[PDB]
């Protein structure tokens, strides 16, 4: 079955880059998400944010207008109540913006972390009405409307990390400028990457941005970039997207690769790359942000 197939991919991801899991926890993730693995977009991710460490996530989205994954979660006692403004806000997201998808990301050793809100494309205006954002954001209004982040394009809950993050499709020219890069990271006092990656990062369609309750400032930014095959993901760069691009499992020989590259002050800096488990996430990804397939 693809059910069973997606497990043991799962499972030998974890083994091969030695990442921290559990059975246990597997089990409880399956047991209320599996069936939903097999015929989403779902996605096997690893990342590099941890020193000589490797953490391996699952995720999936779907295009459903209301949030399946925070009902199943709940039941399934994966989503347990917080004592935190997490606790309300995916719910506060999709009463305030209409969705056309959502998501759910697992951490293989602790459970649910995230779910997500996809909207149609909508100023970001739209999201200064969820109360329970920390207030953060709006106090970030001038910081948005300098860097072109106008167009949001999907909101996270995090509820393990308590934080949030919101979406922007990167559309504008500058945002076609290595410079707009360095600027964006040296405004928030993080570390500027080497000329190579800013010259990955131009391409970019896709910046996050996190908030949390902890402090008034930006907890890190997150560049995302997609690779319709194992080849043309920058491999040298690091080890890590290198062994992932070469062995990561799908259902095709040949899949598509989603990238996050991560700035932060703390750490926060560090390396996504997410597989096309099944051959929709790429594609999705693309037509979303009104580009053609590469
Ligand atoms: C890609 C967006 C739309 C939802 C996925 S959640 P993410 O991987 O961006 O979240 P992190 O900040 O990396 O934990």
């Amino acid at each position: 079955t693809i059910v069973n197939r997606i497990r043991t991919d799962v499972v030998n991801v974890a083994k091969s880059f030695g990442a921290e899991y559990s059975e246990a926890v597997i089990d409880q993730i399956f047991q209320g998400f599996g069936e939903k693995f097999t015929n989403t977009g779902f996605a096997i991710r690893v990342q590099n944010k941890r020193n000589q460490k490797v953490d391996c996530n699952i995720r999936y989205g779907e295009a459903k207008e209301n949030c399946l994954a925070w009902d199943i979660a709940r039941e399934s006692g994966l989503l347990s109540d917080q004592g935190h403004p997490v606790d309300t806000l995916i719910q506060e997201m999709f009463q305030a913006i209409p969705a056309i998808a959502y998501g759910a990301d697992f951490d293989i050793n602790y459970g649910l972390v995230k779910i997500w809100h996809l909207p149609k494309i909508v100023p970001v205006e739209e999201a200064f009405k969820i109360p329970s954002l920390p207030k953060s954001v709006n106090a970030h209004i001038d910081f948005f409307k300098k860097y072109h982040l106008d167009a949001l394009c999907a909101l996270t809950v995090d509820y393990r990390n308590k934080s949030t993050n919101l979406y922007f499709d990167a559309h504008h020219p500058e945002q076609r400028t290595t410079q707009f890069y360095k600027n964006i990271l040296q405004s928030q006092q993080f570390e500027v990457p080497s000329d190579e990656v800013l010259e990955i990062l131009v391409n970019c369609p896709e910046i996050a941005v996190t908030f949390n309750w902890s402090s008034p400032g930006i907890e890190r930014m997150c560049f995302y970039t997609a690779f319709v095959n194992r080849e043309t993901v920058p491999q040298h760069i690091n080890p890590v997207l290198k062994k992932f691009a070469q062995e990561a499992p799908a259902l095709l020989d040949n899949p598509g690769f989603l990238v996050g590259w991560s700035f932060g002050p703390k750490k926060g800096t560090y390396i996504k790359i997410d597989v096309d488990y099944h051959g929709l996430v790429v594609p999705s990804f693309f037509h979303m942000h009104n580009l053609p397939l590469p």
